[PDB]
This record gives structure tokens, sequence and C-alpha cells, in this order.
């Protein structure tokens, strides 16, 4: 029951950032972006490393399955 801490760059630049279980399902993830206004459909949610489209991983697996632990910079960009 780890620490997952997160910080997701926006578009303008700025930084989102929060901790969530490490033990907590990836949708979870998606929520809170989404609820910043960050919508899937509209967003392509960007791992440095490995390069990898975190919302194109399935929603279910945990923040630790996906190596986001325990300290990443993620990044938005619109997948138009």
């Amino acid at each position: 029951e780890p620490v997952s801490k997160l910080r997701i760059r926006t578009p303008s630049g700025e930084f989102l950032e929060r901790r969530f279980l490490a033990s907590n399902k990836l949708q979870i993830v998606f929520d809170f972006v989404a609820s910043k206004g960050f919508p899937w459909d509209e967003y392509k949610l960007l791992s440095t490393f490995p390069r990898r489209d975190v919302t194109q991983l399935d929603p279910n697996k945990s923040l630790l399955e996906v190596k986001l632990f325990p300290q990443e910079t993620l990044f938005l960009e619109a997948k138009e």
C-alpha cells in the first residue's frame, strides 16, 4: 500500500499533480485527468520511457503493474 506520485504536464505547460495507491486501478488516473478537463477521446496520456500512451493501457491494471511508480512525469497531448 505505497505511493504513486504523478505529475501530468498540461498543454498550457502547467503541472497537474497528485498521489494515488500504487495499488490503484489505472482508470482512477484516467478520471483524475478527465475531471481536470482532459478527456480520453481527446488526449493522449504520455509516459516518457518506455514511451506509451497510458490512455491506451488497460484501465484495470495497477499503476504498479504499469511501471507508474513511484515518481513519474506524464504528458497530455491532443489525440485531436
